[PDB]
């Protein structure tokens, strides 16, 4: 546990999050569907909670408040989401599914499984709580 | 794809995130630890920097290799890293078609300083990670994929 291998590491853990993310990318776009990482995850929490506000899904987030709205916004123009002045106020947003937001549960779901199980197939089950409890006390 | 033994997909997916949070989370808190500290440089900077300290006059093919990730990031940080006095292309004497990467007289002496405060950093952000679990994470990490 010298620093060669602490940095030796972080850099694994830095460069594994970025692979997957981006393999999972492109077998989204593989499969015809223009969208990111990021998209999957916020699309992940409306389809729990419709209607959730949009402070509350920036806090959600993993991201600051900037990019989850830049990415939103990127949701909005390509028709998955919309946004409305919220029934009880001015300035604060509820984010809303259209359909075709909806629409991509299954299928969106279908391809980040199929993607999981190949990526977790040399891990067994009973390593996940040891790998993610040694994430949770990183920092 | 199947298997008689399969994981159930939320936690997998809940690992996935943990994953990506965290890494969000150390690049972030690296991110200020040089130029906070009297030393006006960045973290991408720095990871290829350390390539180059082992290595200095690689080819700008094999740092890429290296460094894993594109090229015309790997080549603007390595512009603005050539900007700053941190490195300079050579033309390899192989033949063109072919580049080669060394140190500025800068780069060489940053090595000490930058290292002793990346390990200080390093130190913190593994502090409750003990001796057997980081080779255990890291062949967990080394799997995945």
């Amino acid at each position: 546990k010298d620093f060669e291998k602490l940095y030796e590491a972080t850099t694994k853990l830095v460069s594994t999050s970025l692979k997957v993310k981006d393999d999972l990318k492109k077998m989204f776009k593989q499969n015809g569907y223009d969208i990111t990482t990021d998209h999957y995850a916020l699309l992940r929490f409306l389809w729990e909670q419709d209607g959730i506000s949009q402070i509350d899904l920036c806090e959600k987030s993993c991201k600051d408040k900037s990019n989850t709205t830049r990415i939103l916004d990127v949701m909005k123009n390509k028709g998955l989401i919309v946004r409305k002045v919220d029934v009880k106020d001015r300035r604060k947003f509820q984010i809303f599914l259209t359909d075709l937001g909806r629409e991509l549960e299954e299928p969106l779901n279908e391809i980040a499984s199929i993607y999981a199980t190949e990526t977790f197939k040399s891990i067994s089950d009973e390593e996940l709580p040891l790998f993610t409890d040694i994430l949770d006390r990183i920092g």
